[PDB]
């Protein structure tokens, strides 16, 4: 889809906002450097591990054939997650979405992406 995503706390979004920057968190350094992830792997993903958290920002970056920095690698040797060697500049990214859950408490991209 191009459109990688990026799922974070939004207070977390708005402190990186003021900054115009966005280093890489204990998260994302713990797995891999800035974990980004495709609409497939986002959608399940939250499913699993952003249950109940309802309190979620999605970061939209298109892509960019920049695979020196964003490499679509396999993390835990299984799917091919984009990850970014490089902190993610605020003003790099091309759109946010507040995400919310639904009846299941689960973070709903089913209604927020094609999946209807």
């Amino acid at each position: 889809m191009t459109l990688i995503y990026k799922i974070l706390s939004r207070a977390e979004w708005d402190a990186a906002k003021a900054q115009g920057r966005f280093e890489g968190s204990a998260v994302d350094l713990a797995d891999g450097f800035i974990h980004l992830s495709a609409g497939e792997q986002a959608q399940e993903t939250a499913a699993k591990w952003f249950r109940g958290q309802a309190n979620l920002v999605l970061l939209a970056v298109e892509a960019e054939p920049l695979g020196e920095d964003l490499k679509w690698e396999a993390s835990r040797g299984g799917a091919r997650f984009p990850h970014l060697y490089r902190p993610l500049l605020v003003s790099e990214v091309t759109r946010e979405a507040d995400l919310d859950l639904d009846a299941d408490g689960v973070p709903q991209l089913g209604d927020h992406l094609a999946l209807e």
